[PDB]
């Protein structure tokens, strides 16, 4: 599978679908699967942090795909339980020669806020 | 599979192995699999945040398994790339009636620091 | 001194001015001072988090000065050195019966992002 | 004023005292003051992050006052209201050529955890 110009075994396991990236943003979609679920039947937070990580970075190497990106730190807030196909949109807040700052949110089909995250990246 | 007294489809997909929990701590082990890998062949950060989330919470409901736990927010720092079987140890820093604070680290077979995380939980 | 319905001896000390609070958002302002600077001459990041802490909570208790809000945890990103007067604006992302989520940013006179922060809150009621 | 090799006008303003820096750890102390309190009478969390910011960096540039460290991002957890004199102690978790990771905690005279924080740093060299 092609994830924004890169192969990623774990993202292929999660079945996430890359939709867009460019102009400092990126959009990913997470289809529902009983595999990715919580102990309460909700989409596991780990699952959300995974696709969010992917998407967060893609908002950097979408304006510049020749660039290498590595997550330094990432903060996630879980607002409400995720269920059914989700959509992840991220946005790059500031980009430098070495460091880039990003953010994003996960929303359900009903447009409600499932989770929000912000991260720091090392631009290789 | 039994994960500290709970079924979790996503943790079963990741193949993580619960080893211990109690007295405010918990220990999990993540076996190596090519499925859980990075674009650089390293264990994906999302994968680390997943097992860390599991383990972080388990350090609360190990002293009290009758308790329900839900992650509010979680911060993760990635120190060095993870490879080969990893071990995750977490520790509860403060527990209240409503809120609990946790922390943990992931280390490789060589005992080096792969990642570190801290989280906030709602004790149900 | 009046900080959206309460006196905060530390805030009064930072020389910060409350600009708005209500409908899930808030505004505050940090007039430049030399008491408040780093060693690089820039406004100290702690000065930033202090005013950001103050203002993030305000976006919750403006819709209700009847409630109490205590910061649980806060994450702050440092994008650009802060200088001169700064304006701080926050928004509540979600409000529960017990837990509140907020975010915000600090900008300089030139409108450039100085720092951005997110916070979790305990609403005391 | 001497803060491990530099003057910080804001820190000097908080009335904080440098207690140690070297070998990947650091210590600082926050003598109680009324200028530094919340509205609940507790020491303002911003006062905490300010001193925590100061001290986290110190755990890096004590092994080398030759280098510069700039805070990239910081996460702070609030566990217990802070009161009376507080002691701040940090440790460097990892040091790269460009990026440094640190953590730390604030405790009261009774030794109870007031707040814990983690931070990422840019080492300027």
């Amino acid at each position: 599978t092609d994830f924004f110009g890169l192969t990623i075994p774990f993202m292929q396991l999660l079945g996430v679908v890359p939709e867009h990236s460019g102009n400092g943003t990126a959009r990913t979609r997470l289809p529902a699967r009983a595999d990715l679920v919580n102990s309460r039947g909700d989409i596991h937070g780990g699952t959300l942090m995974s696709v969010l990580d992917f998407t967060l970075g893609a908002a950097i190497r979408g304006d510049t795909p020749e660039v290498g990106v590595a997550t330094i730190d990432m903060n996630t807030s879980f607002m409400s339980p995720g269920r059914g196909d989700l959509v992840i949109e991220t946005r790059c807040l500031r980009r430098g020669a070495s460091i880039a700052f990003c953010e994003g949110e996960i929303r359900d089909s009903a447009g409600e806020l499932v989770a929000k995250a912000t991260a720091t990246f090392k631009i290789i």
